[PDB]
Parts: C-alpha cells; structure tokens; sequence
C-alpha cells in the first residue's frame, strides 16, 4: 500500500496518487489525473503509491524533465522500479547519444514513408470493418472495430499472423494495465519466447515485413545482433497492439455523447485534422517516466540518485496553463498544446501511422453511422496505468439512419 517516507521528501510535498487505480477514476480516467493539477497540489509532488515516486503536475516541468536527459534518464523508465528495471526495449531504455542510431532504424519501419505506402490498405480495412457492422444498429466498438483495426493493420506490417492476436495482446495489456496475473519480467519473457524464433527465421531468410528489415539492420557501421533486434521488435509490438486502440475508445466514447461535435466534422471535414489534434489532447492516455541519474534540486525540489519520476504525458494538455478550459472539448482552438506522442528525444516515432488511423475511423464512421450513441443502462469503464484505456464500449443506432457506400 502506502511505503515509508524517505528521508530527503518534505512531508508537506507528499500526495498519495496511485497511478495505477486513482481514486475518482469512475468520473473518467483523465479527470482522475487531473486532480493532480488541482490549487492544493504543488507543482512536484511524492506519492507512497507503487513503492515511491516523485510526480510532476505541470506541463512546463513535464517538458524540462523530458529535455534533460543528463539528469532524467530513460534507463528505468516504467514505475514500479521492478518494471522499469526489466524494462529494456530499445531505443526507449536508451538516452542519447546511443539511442539516435536505433531511433532511425525503427524509423524506416514506421515512419513517414511506410504510412503513405499503406494508406489503401488502412482505408480499406477501415471502410470493411464499419460496412460490416453498419447495417447491425449496435457493437461493442472496443472488440468490434478499435481492437482489430489498428491491430490487423499491424500485424499485416510485422509479417505476424492474425492468429497470434490474442496471445500477444494479453502479453502486452499485463505491461501497461497489469493485472496482476504476472510480473513485468515474466510478460517480457513470454513475448520474447515469440520472438526469438520468428527473428532467427527472418535473419536466415529476410522478407519486407517490418521485423525482416530491423533484424537485418545496421547500426552505427556494423550489423544489429539478434538481441537489439528482440528488444527493438518488443517495443514495436507494445506500440501497435495498445496504443491507437484505447485511443480510438475513448473518441468514440465522447463522439457517442456529444451530436454536435458529430455533425460539426460532417458538415466541414476540414476540420477533422484540428479535430484529431484536440481529441489527441483531450484524451492523452500515456504516463510513463524516467529515472535520476545523481542528486539534482529541480525547481526548488532536490531530487536523489536512483529517485524514479512519473512525468505523465497525459498531464501537458489538461493543465490550465497552458490550455484554457482543459475538460472542454472545442474543435476550434487558436493552438492546441500537448505531449500526447511524448517530448524529448523520445518522440513517438508512429505517431504518423496513429494520426492517420485516427483520422480515416472518423471520416470513414461518420460518413456511413452519422447518429450513434452509448447503449441504454451501459456503464463506461476506464482503466488507468502506463497506458489507459476503456473497459468495453456498447454502442447502438438505427440502421435505417446509416449510410452505405
Ligand atoms: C495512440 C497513439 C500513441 C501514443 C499516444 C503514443 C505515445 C508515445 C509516447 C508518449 C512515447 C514516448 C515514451 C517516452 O518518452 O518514454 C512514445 C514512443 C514511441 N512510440 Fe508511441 N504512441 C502511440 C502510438 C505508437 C504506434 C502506433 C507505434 C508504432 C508501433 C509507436 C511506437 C513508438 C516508438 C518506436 C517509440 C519510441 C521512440 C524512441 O524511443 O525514440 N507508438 N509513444
Ligand atoms: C510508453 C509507450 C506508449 C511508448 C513506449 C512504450 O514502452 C509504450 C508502452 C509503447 C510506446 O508507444
């Protein structure tokens, strides 16, 4: 529960958040953690939660922390310290100036360029999956469309068979949301028994899939070993199976609740990248952190070596500071400021491919189910951890006002 005061915390800089479960999480996962941004929270703060940790509330600390890398290392990134300890993805286990050859090697496989070549496919899949559902006049929008979406899409990148979907989400879930069913280490071995082989077989015999070329790949000169590569393959894995998935939920979750926010990106699609950037701010989902490299006064707050911070992502975009009215969702901002996709050396590298899901969904369900709402008596539930997400979303509409294409 709650672990011993360490003797370097001024008790008055203590609050007892549990990132993991927060108390007014029935209210919402992002108003949960905005109680962290409230006049009687200071701007740093100790919680006794998950073994001890420092928590940053502001989006101005957030950002600095995430610059300096020379005192706010990658190394153990993840809280508890058992998870951030068995955490060795790459490049975010690494700070610069080692992660930069890595960084670009993951680059020619999510980046920019990948996306524009399979934009058809990710239209296609987009347009199938919802005519499919359409003429039904109810889903459970979690299972139905933003898990097999996004997902399907990268497991046709990775070269994976759809088979494997089940197995290698409940892998990845334990390491954002654990459950309690295993431990960090055990999760990351599980996959990495996956791995191992494929990335041997693609080694021998290398194809276009995305695990062909990082297993293959070069770094710094000479050839990737077959760790790198596990480790590289690991953290792309993570990415496309959890990540755009609890996003899309929690769109459509407001999309569901709010006609006028519908029908605004319908009568002026324009507006729906503005509109993806403010969803993207609204419903920030990632927390993760990084850990002191020696003792540092940050802000007036002197931090020690091995001191694990929690610099949620999520916090930038729903402090006041820097947006006004956070909760409120306006599609018309003059500047929509966040650090949803991180900040730092670390910037998510398929935030293109996430943009783009994001956007053909709502073009794609709004033209074809423009009126649509949460199922009678259906109580929604949100999950807080590394990455949050929503328990099931059961919507429902009438066919006889959907669209066909
Ligand atoms: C819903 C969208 C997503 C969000 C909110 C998101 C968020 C993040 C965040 C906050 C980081 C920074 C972590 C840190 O600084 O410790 C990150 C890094 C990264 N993301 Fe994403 N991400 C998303 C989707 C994806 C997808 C689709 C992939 C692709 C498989 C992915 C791959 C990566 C990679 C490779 C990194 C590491 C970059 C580096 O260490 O240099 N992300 N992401
Ligand atoms: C924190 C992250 C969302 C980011 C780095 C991770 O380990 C994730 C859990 C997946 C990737 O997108």
């Amino acid at each position: 529960n709650l672990a011993p005061l360490p003797p370097h915390v001024p008790e008055h800089l203590v609050f007892d958040f549990d990132m993991y479960n927060p108390s007014n999480l029935s209210a919402g996962v992002q108003e949960a953690w905005a109680v962290l941004q409230e006049s009687n929270v200071p701007d740093l703060v100790w919680t006794r939660c998950n073994g001890g940790h420092w928590i940053a509330t502001r989006g101005q600390l957030i950002r600095e922390a995430y610059e300096d890398y020379r005192h706010f290392s990658s190394e153990c990134p993840f809280i508890p310290r058992e998870a951030g300890e068995a955490y060795d993805f790459i490049p975010t286990s690494m700070d610069p100036p080692e992660q930069r050859q890595f960084r670009a090697l993951a680059n020619q496989v999510v980046g920019m360029p990948v996306v524009d070549k399979l934009e058809n496919r990710i239209q296609e899949l987009a347009c199938s999956l919802i005519e499919s559902l359409r003429p039904q006049g109810q889903c459970n929008f979690t299972e139905d469309y933003a898990e097999p979406f996004p997902i399907r899409i990268f497991m046709l990148l990775a070269g994976l068979p759809e088979e494997d979907i089940p197995h290698l989400k409940y892998l990845t879930d334990q390491m954002t949301r654990p459950d309690g069913s295993m431990t960090f280490a055990e999760a990351k071995e599980a996959l990495y028994d996956y791995l191992i082989p494929i990335i041997e077989q693609r080694r021998q015999k290398p194809g276009t899939d995305a695990i062909s070329i990082v297993a293959n790949g070069q770094v710094n000169g000479r050839p990737i070993t077959s760790d790198e590569a596990k480790r590289m393959c690991g953290l792309l894995l993570v990415g496309g199976l959890d990540t755009v998935v609890n996003f899309l939920s929690f769109s459509m979750e407001f999309l569901a609740k709010s006609p006028e926010h519908r029908q605004e990106l319908i009568e002026r699609p324009e507006r729906i990248p503005a509109a993806c950037e403010e969803l993207l701010r609204r419903f920030s989902l990632v927390a993760d952190g990084r850990i002191l490299t020696s003792d540092y006064e940050f802000h007036g707050v002197q931090l020690k070596k091995g001191d694990q911070i929690l610099l949620p992502q999520m916090l930038s975009g729903l402090d006041e500071r820097e947006n006004a009215c956070p909760m409120h969702v306006d599609f018309s901002r003059q500047k929509v400021s966040h650090t949803t996709f991180g900040h730092g050396s670390h910037l998510c590298l398929g935030q293109h491919l996430a943009r783009r899901e994001i956007i053909v969904t709502l073009k794609e369900w709004l033209t074809r189910i423009p009126d649509f709402s949460i199922a009678p008596g259906a109580q929604i539930q949100h999950k807080s951890g590394i990455v949050s997400g929503v328990q099931a979303l059961p919507l429902v509409w009438d066919p006889a006002t959907t669209k066909a294409v």
